[PDB]
């Protein structure tokens, strides 16, 4: 099992938009992020939102207001769907991943970004 | 006899990973009049980091290279022992807790 396929596809909450346009725009040769997924916990798999400035080939691309998103083919079965939002709040900053097909969203309240 | 209060309690008190008192370090210079954070808890419940200008009377300070690290009475009794991270997640730079009691 590999692709062409069809996925619905992902999105950026405003926020998360705006965040990444505002990262964009102090950083030069940054075009946008990318989110792959990483082996983590038993048979685990974690969220792993980065900068990207050259697109791997079979990227897929999702861009709203500006901000642009790729996502790695190898990664849409896992993840087709997710919304992709940033918090701001004092001190706390992050990038949180919303799976619609997941359910079980983390109680581990075991983190905080900044 | 048995009688006491956990307002003088004797903790084992939380510590800082080098990672995590570079980052407060960092959190701080950035920030004119911040002396450190604090540690706190909110609602299933989470670790929240605020800042600190002015310390609280009921707040107990850890120290580690510089890095001073905040954390009320209140919630002594629930993390103490607590280990604090840090870590680069892609563009998430996410502190972590270590509680032995998780």
């Amino acid at each position: 099992n590999p692709q062409d396929f069809a996925w619905q596809g992902l999105t950026l909450t405003p926020a998360a938009a705006i965040h990444i346009r505002e990262l964009v725009a102090k950083q030069p040769g940054m075009v946008g992020v990318r989110l792959g997924v990483k082996q983590t916990g038993c048979a685990g798999f974690g969220y792993v939102l980065d900068s990207v400035s050259e697109p791997d080939k079979d990227d897929l691309l999702f861009e709203h207001d500006g901000a642009k998103l790729f996502v790695p083919l190898q990664a849409m079965p896992f993840i087709d769907g997710t919304e992709v939002d940033f918090v701001r709040e004092g001190l706390n900053q992050i990038f949180k991943f919303h799976n619609p097909k997941a359910q079980n969203e983390c109680g581990c309240g075991e983190s905080f970004g900044v």
